[PDB]
């Protein structure tokens, strides 16, 4: 094509390409107000007309990258707002589109975007297309790595919402079940997409490639493994692209996929009907979202062909990666019982037990017992599952945040308290979300999920590193990364963090704050308790927070808040120091 941006423009049309440009300038801009994204977003748009009607006029022929990149260097406020983000327009591409890349914050910290009901319909009411391109504004900010043709159609789900909502009586009550459901989505959406780009960044497409062969092998189990390449080659240049920032080619490649997997959808997997008469964003959003595919009756053991095979030596050594995803493929359809990550770890173990038999004298043999090396494999992460289970069960979700904060505090103490309190508190969820789930489903929905919390800590590390064991457990192998936080222990030589009284030391100000927030204030207390007193028993942990908490409830009740906190502050402090002894 002559023009590129001509091309987007006719294969996404002007909806969705606007949509796409506001949720682009609004990750790499997180900060600048809503109106200049406006203004900045439509001169793309009008320029990407010009090109459309004319695809020779000038500057239509540049890389999509040249243009973008170019329009974010003539914002005026770019260095006042942004720093160094304005060193990186000296460059020029590809190193000016990594150096964008690289400067996206994770944490930008920005205020709680909270349901205010009767306050959203009257701006739902005044200026409704602002509404529904102020949403993706919004959440694009705050999740600098959303996969963008997923953020238009959950924003067309915040506008079915309040269209259908609004004109009841009770607004609130149709409102915000629909939408702290919204928010829930959301959060897992990044989570899964972050993961996505993080292992680009630290490992590769290779590693890319294996976890959605081996993840799609569960989905579509009565597909066959060309097919299932297929795919999976077309939607590991489907992430990179939006992992990279190029958002059109993106969307645009999506909705190629889509097409394709419906045409093949008989070839693919049943579960597919349902999601292939839908409109092209549903149908997009519908195959990613999809249930796993009934087992077909017709397959035939794995050991014939793995194990048993006398020729595997000669097939290993012909085509050494191709013949592993035979096996990765074939080995994860029959298992949509385990995780993704421990299907790498098996697949990891029978390349490396290939390696070492075939060298031997006699490979037959050796490896026909290869297949026994993955029982303690599988054993291990489903007796981790049934031990936070059972606890979860026991003792209800905030007693198993805490539980979660005290135990990683331990394994890193010198990792933030902000961060510590997110990872315990993401976990305690993973439990409600997965420990009510039948046991064919319940290893691989905790593992995944938990997968994805370890995630958000090494991007939060990568950012600010504080402990090399850490660093090790992030950097070096994505399959063997949950083992490795696991194996994590409270060091020897770690030396008690120095007491500062201010840190205990609660007031009025807790009162006046909702739960979650009330919460996390205790929470941060719990894990720098720990961090000062590493030795001391969760039983006595819990016994010293159950007292805070009685403080917190019974001078928020008070009649003089700030009197009752003055006086029995104190007190609560030193008795504590005796009682984590
Ligand atoms: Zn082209
Ligand atoms: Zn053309
Ligand atoms: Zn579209
Ligand atoms: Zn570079
Ligand atoms: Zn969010
Ligand atoms: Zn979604
Ligand atoms: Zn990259
Ligand atoms: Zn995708
Ligand atoms: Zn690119
Ligand atoms: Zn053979
Ligand atoms: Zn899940
Ligand atoms: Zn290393
Ligand atoms: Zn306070
Ligand atoms: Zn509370
Ligand atoms: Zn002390």
């Amino acid at each position: 094509h002559k023009s590129e941006i001509a091309h987007r423009f006719n294969d996404l049309g002007e909806k969705h390409f606007k949509g796409l440009v506001l949720v682009a300038f609004s990750q790499y801009l997180q900060q600048c107000p809503f109106e200049d994204h406006v203004k900045l977003v439509n001169e793309v748009t009008e320029f990407a007309k010009k090109c459309a009607a004319d695809e020779s006029a000038e500057n239509c022929d540049k890389s999509l990258h040249t243009l973008f990149g170019d329009k974010l260097c003539t914002v005026a406020t770019l260095r006042a707002t942004y720093g160094e983000l304005a060193d990186c327009c000296e460059k020029q591409e590809p190193e000016r589109n990594e150096c964008f890349l690289t400067h996206k914050d994770d944490h930008p910290n920005l205020p709680k975007l909270k349901p205010e009901p009767d306050a959203q319909c009257a701006a739902f009411q005044e200026d409704p297309d602002k509404f529904l391109g102020k949403y993706l504004y919004e959440v694009a900010r705050r999740h600098p790595y959303f996969y963008g043709p997923e953020l238009l159609f959950h924003a067309e789900e915040y506008k079915a919402d309040f269209t259908e909502c609004c004109p009841a009586d009770d607004k609130l009550a149709c409102l915000i079940p629909k939408l702290d459901a919204l928010k829930e989505r959301i959060l897992l959406s990044s989570a899964k997409e972050r993961l996505k780009c993080s292992s680009f960044q630290n490992f590769g497409e290779r590693a890319v490639k294996a976890w959605s062969v081996a993840r799609l092998s569960q989905k579509f189990p009565k597909a066959d493994f060309a097919e299932v390449s297929k795919i999976v080659t077309d939607l590991t240049k489907v992430h990179k692209e939006c992992c990279h920032g190029d958002l059109l080619e993106c969307a645009d490649d999506r909705a190629d996929l889509a097409k394709y997997i419906c045409e093949h959808q008989d070839s693919i997997s049943g579960k597919l009907k349902a999601c292939c008469d839908k409109p092209l964003l549903q149908k997009s959003h519908c195959i990613a979202e999809v249930k796993e595919d009934d087992l077909p009756s017709d397959l035939p053991a794995l050991a014939a062909d793995f194990a048993e095979d006398k020729e595997i030596c000669k097939h290993y050594k012909d085509a050494k990666d191709v013949f592993l995803g035979t096996f990765l493929y074939e080995y994860s359809r029959r298992h949509p019982d385990y995780s993704v990550s421990l299907l790498l770890r098996i697949a990891k173990t029978y390349e490396a037990t290939l390696e070492k038999c075939c060298a031997e004298a006699d490979p037959p043999a050796c490896y026909r017992t290869v297949f026994d090396q993955f029982t303690p494999l599988v054993e291990e992460p489903k007796s981790l599952v049934k031990k936070n289970c059972d606890l979860f069960e026991e003792v209800g979700e905030y007693d198993f945040q805490n539980a979660l904060i005290v135990r990683y505090t331990k394994k890193a103490p010198q990792v933030s308290t902000p961060t510590l309190v997110e990872i315990g508190r993401t976990l305690g969820k993973v439990g409600s979300r997965c420990c009510k789930l039948p046991e064919s489903e319940r290893l691989p929905c905790s593992e995944n999920h938990l997968a994805l919390a370890l995630n958000r800590l090494c991007v939060l590390h990568e950012k600010t590193p504080v402990s090399e064991k850490i660093t090790k457990c992030c950097t070096d192998s994505l399959a063997e990364r949950r083992p490795c936080f696991s194996a994590l222990e409270l060091d020897e030589g770690y030396v008690p963090k120095e007491f500062k009284a201010e840190t205990f030391t609660f007031h009025a100000d807790i009162c006046t704050l909702p739960e979650d927030e009330k919460q996390i204030k205790k929470q941060s207390a719990l894990a720098e308790l720990v961090k000062h007193k590493p030795k001391a028993t969760k039983e006595q942990l819990k016994t010293v927070l159950g007292n805070f908490s009685a403080f917190v409830a019974k001078c928020c009740g008070a009649e003089d808040k700030e009197a009752c906190f003055a006086e029995e502050g104190p007190k609560l402090v030193a008795s504590s120091q005796l009682a984590l002894a």
